[PDB]
């Protein structure tokens, strides 16, 4: 059985992109951080440490607009226990249709890799925004990089890339513009 059950029917008509969660939409640390986005509370082994979290710039005007123009599904190598908490606060709108975890990514040479033919979507109608090549190594004509993002507070990538996806939201394959 594939990742994601059959799209809804607002959705299906749409392309699917998978997000990536860490150093894509927001960068996040077991190291305290003073003006944090927010933070959660994750046990590690019956240890309740803290995780702060700071918001990449613009996402709150991206995360609205690529849910709108796509069916958008979060799929990080992180574990549940802090993604999802994290969807949660950073997902004002509905946006993500569907989620996944290090459970449904592939390790494979060191790297926990997206493996988009899981996922039940035609690859002509799938894009993977990630800041690393090897969470889709499988699929780079499917990719649009996007630069590892930590704490840079001027960073623009997100907003800039919008027009780009307003054009990829209205192709039919994805592969005649990511040749
Ligand atoms: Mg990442």
């Amino acid at each position: 059985q594939y990742l994601l059950p059959e799209a809804k029917a607002q959705d299906s008509d749409k392309i699917c992109v998978v997000i990536d969660l860490d150093e894509t939409l927001v960068h996040s640390s077991f190291k305290p951080v003073n003006n944090a986005d927010f933070i959660i509370p994750v046990e590690i082994d019956g240890v309740v440490h803290q995780v702060y979290v700071l918001k990449r710039p613009h996402v709150d005007e991206f995360l609205q607009r690529m849910g709108e123009l796509f069916e958008c599904v979060l799929f990080t190598a992180s574990l549940a226990k802090y993604a999802d908490p994290v969807a949660d606060l950073l997902d004002k709108w509905g946006a993500f249709r569907a989620r996944l975890f290090r459970e449904s990514c592939v390790f494979h040479r060191g790297n926990y890799v997206k493996d988009l033919s899981r996922l039940g979507r035609d690859l002509r109608r799938v894009l993977i925004l990630a800041n690393s090549p090897a969470s889709y190594v499988f699929h780079p004509d499917n990719a649009v990089p996007v630069a590892s993002w930590f704490d840079n507070m001027s960073d623009t990538e997100l907003h800039d890339l919008l027009p780009f996806f307003e054009q990829l939201s209205r192709v039919d394959d994805v592969y005649s513009v990511l040749r």
